[PDB]
RNA sequence: AGCACAGUCUUAACGAUGGAUGUCUUGGUUCCUACAGCGAUGAAGGCCGCAGCAAAAUGCGAUACGCAAUGAAAAUUGCAGUGACUGAAUCAUCAGAAUGCUGAAUGUAAACUACACCAAUUCCCUGGGAAUAGUGGUACUCCUACAGAAA
């Protein structure tokens, strides 16, 4: 068991690891993320390649006034990660999409 | 409106082709002088990022072509925008802050963003009130000290 003295290295800054801002960059456009969120109830984020599932969730819940069902993942060849989240039944993605922007 | 045969060869003039010559020169080279190490306080090297419109190089590191501070000091500009009338726009300086993932790489791994185990950790307010599966730590060898067990 430790007891050291003094700890070894004291990190005094704010945190480096990443927030809800930063974690999830932004909504995509594109004909594909308009037509998701027409039809089914998905919306479409680009987020950090360091970003999970339960983390997206998380930031999502942060951001906004969203609760998702389920969340896809995939990583972009641009280097971002693209998170499909489709929401519970009592949100309208588009009135979410409306508010958002 | 006419007249040259055509080809081959030659000469001259005027052009094409090419990049010689000459002229340059923010580069090299040599010599001289001067200092002289970086790293578990994570180095060099490597990746991945980072710009409003951004590929390379250059610079930088989730505070990402820069922050603070100091010394200049009115611009910056391709457009957008940001500034002056001096901690502000831009330079230099750079001591503060910060410094992604790696790499000796060091918890086990490695064509894995795979996997353990121990601390839960972190912030705010003057003992409470908030967050986030996030953050640290754990290599081998060695030294001094301590510990309670072994002969
Ligand atoms: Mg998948
Ligand atoms: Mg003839
Ligand atoms: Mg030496
Ligand atoms: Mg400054
Ligand atoms: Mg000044
Ligand atoms: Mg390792
Ligand atoms: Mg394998």
């Amino acid at each position: 068991a430790r007891n050291p003295k003094c700890p070894r290295i004291v990190k005094s800054c704010h945190s480096k690891t990443l927030d809800k801002y930063g974690l999830i960059k932004y909504p995509l456009t594109s004909e594909k993320a308009m037509k998701k969120i027409e039809e089914i109830n998905t919306l479409v984020f680009m987020c950090d390649k360091r970003a999970n599932k339960k983390n997206i969730k998380k930031s999502v819940k942060n951001l906004f006034g969203i609760e998702c069902d389920k969340v896809n993942v995939l990583n972009t060849l641009n280097g971002d990660k693209k998170a499909y989240v489709r929401l519970s039944g009592e949100h309208d993605a588009l009135e979410v999409a409306n508010k958002i922007g």
